[PDB]
């Protein structure tokens, strides 16, 4: 029983996820998605300077 | 008759239980059972911090 407890602890250190870290990464990538979407939508409007010159 | 009395005394010293000691052990293990039950019930609620982070 002792050894089972210690070995399950050891395995958990390797296999399981950390919620405190992974939620932070998720929120960071959410914000980056919104920023990149805005920036790409603004980037697709660059060829319209030619209509002004034309 | 003398020898029977002395030998029954000798056997009682080996085989019979001590009530004063055994009742004390019983009460100690009762209290430990209640404490361990409370502590295990409180231990099964630890994975709920993730719902807070989530």
């Amino acid at each position: 029983a002792n050894t089972q407890a210690n070995v399950a602890d050891a395995k958990s250190r390797i296999v399981d996820v950390d919620f405190a870290k992974e939620t932070s990464q998720m929120t960071k990538n959410q914000v980056l998605q919104q920023t990149g979407s805005a920036m790409l939508a603004q980037a697709n409007q660059l060829p319209q300077v030619a209509l002004s010159l034309l």
